[PDB]
DNA sequence: ATTTTGTAGCTACTTATACAAAATTCAGGAAAATTTTTCTGTATAATGGGAGCTGTCACGGATGCA
């Protein structure tokens, strides 16, 4: 019941990385980040949020691939 | 024989009214002024803590068991 450790163990069991490895990331993260602030721009202008579909981005995208792009983009940060 | 009592009386004479605006102040507002609280960034690199405590009990459990 150490709690501190009870979490500390586990984090152990996720393993450390290196700049290069954390570079694929960076891009992806940004790729997701900005994408959203589309999502906010389109928000703020209108309906308060694209937040529909492939139009939940004003951007163009084959919709399934959108959510996907989102996943990888932010999964990087996670 | 004045004096006090009078009566038949007023006029002066003064509250009383009520209003009344004028004061005359007060309160609240409004700022506005400003002071105090918040917010955000920070680029070499940095990647598991602290402690110890060590002398009843009980019981019911004790599942666990061999």
């Amino acid at each position: 019941e150490d709690s501190i450790r009870l979490y500390l163990q586990e984090i152990g069991r996720i393993r450390l990385l290196r700049a290069d490895e954390e570079i694929e990331l960076a891009r992806k993260i940004a790729d997701l980040l900005e994408l959203e602030r589309v999502r906010e721009r389109l928000s703020e202008k209108l309906e308060r949020d694209p937040r529909d579909s492939e139009w939940a981005e004003a951007v163009q995208l084959p919709l399934p691939a959108f959510r996907y792009r989102l996943h990888i983009g932010r999964r990087a940060k996670d």
